[PDB]
């Protein structure tokens, strides 16, 4: 079930890093970062499937784009992901 | 006609993606995140081609080294541009 | 030899870019950015191997996630490299 969460990045990293799964397709958080800005929202887990980040879908973008997307974004961030 | 630009950031993002085409081997400009670095500079737009960053060609690089290089470096930063 | 250095990025870039060896399987330290974090240090010269990141093996690991833990990481950042 898609749930929409949001939190804050400023002046640091989101702390997560992503993978996408080459036999499923999907874009899965593969690590949090202790201490970061991922980790301190309490929002986001290893295992949760990115859908959307800031309204932009992924579905039909490849990791490159949406690694960058994750680090060049600034402020508040908006995903939409499928927890795990 | 290339064009030579110069903008700043420091514990910032730069705010830019890029996308190398695959057809032409251009490296564009994707996306311009609003209120970033890159937008506020206005000297940079989506569907321009970078050729140079901080006197780095591209022309013999794969698009994860630029992205790094967008990345990694820090303050005044130097583009050399086609525009769109 | 393996050797194990240590150093400190906040709210700045490590300053270091990263590309694997097609033939071998390493992956060396590209390019040091003036100036930046990992310069700064004098612990990670161009050419150096990197083994691992904050314990993180890199052995059976792809660039992009690599590339990922470098940049999404903050604070004090351990490495294992074989020095160039």
């Amino acid at each position: 079930s898609v749930k929409i969460i949001r939190l804050v990045k400023n002046r640091e990293p989101l702390g997560a890093t992503i993978k996408k799964d080459e036999q499923t397709g999907a874009i899965i958080v593969a690590r949090i970062m202790r201490g970061g800005a991922a980790d301190r929202s309490g929002l986001i887990h290893v295992g949760d499937e990115l859908r959307e980040v800031n309204g932009i879908p992924v579905e039909d973008k490849r990791p490159e784009e949406i690694i960058q997307i994750l680090a060049q974004s600034q402020g508040a961030i908006t995903f939409k992901i499928i927890p795990g």
